[PDB]
C-alpha cells in the first residue's frame, strides 16, 4: 500500500496553524525568547522557543479554548492543549471526521511526547512539598500522563482504533510517524492521527539539562542568534515547545473519500546506537543506518534525495555526530540541499519529529527549503555537503527525508515524496 | 510468520527469577506488604507490591548489582534496574546473546512503562526546592527518562535494531509485545527483547491515586488481603512494581539456531475507548473489541480459550466493565477459566501486561491456572463466568488470553498457544 498524509496541524514557537508558520519560516522569522525569570532565573540557558497566547500574537496565537471548554482545560497539562489544537487543524485539512463507529474503529491515534506533563508533575510534587499530599486534585495522575495527549484527542473525535504514545525522545514523533505508516500497511488501522506534542519548561526540566551542559548559554542578549545547528559557535541546543500532527492514511483510501494527498510517505527507519545514554557516536553510524533503511524502503539512491532536514540541534557533539553521518550516506560535492529548522523553532524534543515531517512536506509541496538561521560560519567537518544558509532556497524538489536522533540511541528517519509524483 | 516466545524473565513482589516467581505463585504466595511511612504515611493506602531485596528474601531478592556496575546504578532509575535484571534474565533462557553487528542490527528492544521515572524525578523537583536547580545532577534526564530502559538494556547488550517505548498506562507492555511480534511480521527485526517496568512508589504518585479514590484503603491491617479482583469486598488497586520480558522470535529464526519455542503469539488486539480519561464505559466495548481482534488474529473461536488472564485490576467499577466484556465474548455457563493475578502481584502498571503474559504462557506451558486469591464472594455480575478461586487449577490447556485495559481508554489483548500445538 502507498500510505500519503492529507493533513497537517501546527502549534509552535513560530505560530498555530501550519500555512501562518510556514509563511513566517520562510521569510526568516524566529520563535526563540528570553524564557520567564521562574523558568531560568537561575541558570545562565535564558532562551526558548516559546508558544505565544493571542495577546502576543494576534494572528498566530495558541487558544486553547477553541478546541477544548475551559472547564475541561483544567483536566490536562500544557503538551495535552496543544495536541488538541493540533490534532483540531490536521483533521479539519484532512477532512477526516467520522461519525459512524465503523470508520470510528479504524482511526489510530498515535501521539509522541518525550517527557510529557513534566510541568503538571512538577507541580504536583510542590504541592506535596506544602500542602500535604492528601491535598492533590483527583485528575492529577490523568493530567501528565504521557498517553493523555492521544488520549484526550481521541476522546473528542471518537477514534476507537488502536492508540500510541512512543516515548522515545527527540526522535519520538519522527516513530509515531513510522508506527502509524506501519498500521495502515499490516491493515490494523485506515486512518492515523500521528504526531508528538511537547509542552516541558520547568526550571527542573531545564535544570536538569543545564546540568549536563546540553543548552545554550551565550546569547541570552540576542536570543534569536541562539540556536545555530552546524554553526562554528554553537554551543547547545534552545529548548521549545509546541505540537504538530498529521493524518496518515493509504493513497486509495484517500482517493475513495476524495482527500487530496499533500504528499508521500514512502520510507521510515528506525535504530539504536547502543553506545552511550546521551551522546551518539562520533561517526554517527546509528543514524547512518537509520537513513539508509529509509532510503531502502523507498527504493531511493542517496542521489536522488533533494532535501534534508537534519536533526541537528545545535550541540557541538551531536551536530558534528549527524554531518560525519550524512557524509556517510550521501558523500561530498553533490548531494541533498540540508537545513536545520531547529534554528528557527528550537528543540521540539518529542514534538521537533512532527513539526520538522511537516516542514519537509510543505517544501515538497511548494518548492522552498528551509534556510538555517545564524550558520555563519559552517563547521569545516561539512566541507561539501551543500548546507542551506539563512534564507531559504526555491527550487522544485521531489524527495525529502527528515532526521530525529535521541537521547538513549535512538535514531529515526522519514522519507517523503511529492505528490503527485 | 508465526511468533513464538523463547525466553522470560522477572522481577515482582514474589520475587526475581520466574520459576521461583511461578513456584510462589501457585502455591498461594503474596507479594503485598505495608509500605513504608515514607511513601504511604499521610495516607490510608497503605499497601503495595514491593520488590524486596536480598536481606528480605535470600533466595529471590532484587540485586541490580548483579546486572550492572554499582557505579553505573547511580545513573538509572529504579525501573531501569530492574529492566536490565529482568532482560538479563529472559535472555539468558533465549540464548541471544549476538557478538556479531549483522544479528545485533537485527535485535529491538521494545520496553514500555506507565509512569516510568517518578522518583528521579520527584526527588529532581525536591532539590530544586530545596538545594537549588543549580545543584542538579548532569545524569537528571536521561536517569528517569521512560526510553532508557530500552536503552540501558540496548547498550549494554549492544542491540542496534529498533528501539521501541510504548507508554500507554496498564495496557502498555501488552502492547510492547504486539508491537515486537509486528516488528517481526513486517521484517524490521528478527529478534526483539519486549516487556515492561514500573517503579513509582513515591507519596505523590500514590497521593495522586488516592485523590482519584483508586486505591484500596480497607485491608491495612491484612495486607494480603488488599488486592480482591472480582470480590464484593474490593475498594481499588493496589499499586506494585516490577518488570518483566519476553524475547520474541519467528518460530523459523528460532529453530534455525537451536532455541525452544515456550509458547507462540497467536493474536494481538488493540483499541481505544474514546469514552472517557480515567474510567472505561459500563459495558466493556473497548476490551470487548479488542479480545475480539486477538481472537480473530488467532483464527479462534471463543469456545476454543482455555484461559484468561483478567486485566482485573480489583476496582469496582473497572472490574465489572470487564466482567461485561467477557460476558459478550465468550458468554455464559461455559466459556474460558478466568483469574486475575493482581490478586498475589498488585497491579504493576506498565509492567502489568507484560508480568501477566509471563504467568499465560506458564500455564500454558505447565497446565496449572493461577487462582485469584481473595475471591470470597464473586460480584453477581459475573455469575456464569468460571472465575477461579483462590487455589490454582492443574489442567491442561492450550490456548491462553491476557489482557490490559488502561488510563485513557487504551485496551489491548495478547493470544497465546502451547507450543508444540
Ligand atoms: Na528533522
Ligand atoms: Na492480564
Amino acid at each position: 500500500l502507498r500510505v500519503v498524509v492529507t493533513g497537517i496541524g501546527i502549534v509552535s514557537p513560530l505560530g498555530c496553524g501550519k500555512e501562518l508558520v510556514w509563511q513566517r519560516l520562510i521569510g526568516g522569522g524566529s520563535g526563540l525568547r528570553r524564557l520567564g525569570d521562574d523558568i531560568a532565573g537561575e541558570l545562565s540557558a535564558k532562551v526558548g522557543g516559546t508558544v505565544q497566547d493571542v495577546a502576543e500574537d494576534p494572528e498566530g496565537g495558541f487558544d486553547p479554548e477553541r478546541s477544548v471548554p475551559h472547564k475541561e482545560l483544567r483536566k490536562m497539562d500544557r503538551f495535552i492543549q496543544m495536541a488538541m489544537v493540533a490534532a483540531d487543524e490536521a483533521l479539519a485539512e484532512a477532512g477526516w471526521a467520522p461519525e459512524a463507529e465503523q470508520q470510528r474503529e479504524r482511526t489510530a491515534t498515535v501521539v509522541a511526547s518525550g517527557i510529557g506533563g513534566f510541568p503538571g508533575l512538577a507541580e504536583a510534587v510542590r504541592i506535596g512539598e506544602t500542602r500535604g499530599v492528601r491535598r492533590l486534585s483527583p485528575f492529577t495522575i490523568p493530567f501528565f500522563l504521557s498517553n493523555l495527549a492521544a488520549g484526550q484527542i481521541s476522546i473528542k473525535h471518537r477514534f476507537r482504533g488502536p492508540l500510541g504514545c512512543p516515548v522515545t525522545a527527540c526522535a519520538a514523533s519522527v516513530q509515531a510517524i513510522g508506527d502509524a505508516m506501519r498500521m495502515i500497511r499490516t491493515g490494523e488501522a485506515d486512518v492515523v492521527l500521528a504526531g508528538g506534542a511537547e509542552a516541558a519548561f520547568d526550571k527542573v526540566s531545564l535544570g536538569g539539562f543545564a546540568a549536563a551542559r546540553a543548552l545554550s548559554t551565550g546569547f541570552s542578549e540576542e536570543p534569536v542568534r541562539a540556536s545555530r545547528p552546524f554553526d562554528r559557535d554553537r554551543d547547545g541546543f534552545v529548548m521549545g515547545e509546541g505540537a504538530a500532527m498529521v493524518v496518515v492514511e493509504s493513497l486509495d483510501h484517500a482517493l475513495a473519500r476524495g482527500a487530496r494527498p499533500i504528499a508521500e510517505i514512502i520510507g521510515y527507519g528506525t535504530t539504536a546506537d547502543a553506545y552511550h545514554m546521551t551522546a551518539g557516536p562520533d561517526d554517527g553510524s546509528g543514524a547512518m543506518r537509520a537513513m539508509k533503511l529509509a532510503l531502502r524502503m523507498g527504493d531511493v539512491a542517496p542521489e536522488q534525495v533533494d532535501y534534508v532536514n537534519a536533526h541537528a540541534t545545535s550541540t557541538p557533539v551531536g551536530d558534528a555526530g549527524e554531518i560525519e553521518a550524512l557524509k556517510t550516506v550521501f558523500g561530498v560535492g553533490a548531494g541533498p540541499a540540508i537545513s536545520s529548522t531547529k534554528s528557527a523553532t528550537g528543540h521540539l524534543l518529542g514534538a521537533a519529529g512532527a513539526i520538522e515531517a511537516a516542514f519537509s512536506i510543505l517544501a515538497l509541496r511548494d518548492g522552498v527549503l528551509p534556510g538555517t538561521l545564524n550558520l555563519e560560519h559552517p563547521d569545516p567537518a561539512a566541507d561539501g555537503l551543500d548546507l542551506i544558509g539563512p534564507a531559504a532556497r526555491h527550487v522544485p524538489v521531489e524527495i525529502a527525508l527528515s532526521n530525529g536522533f535521541g537521547f538513549g540511541g535512538v535514531n529515526a528517519s522519514v522519507l517523503f515524496r511529492r505528490y503527485p509524483s
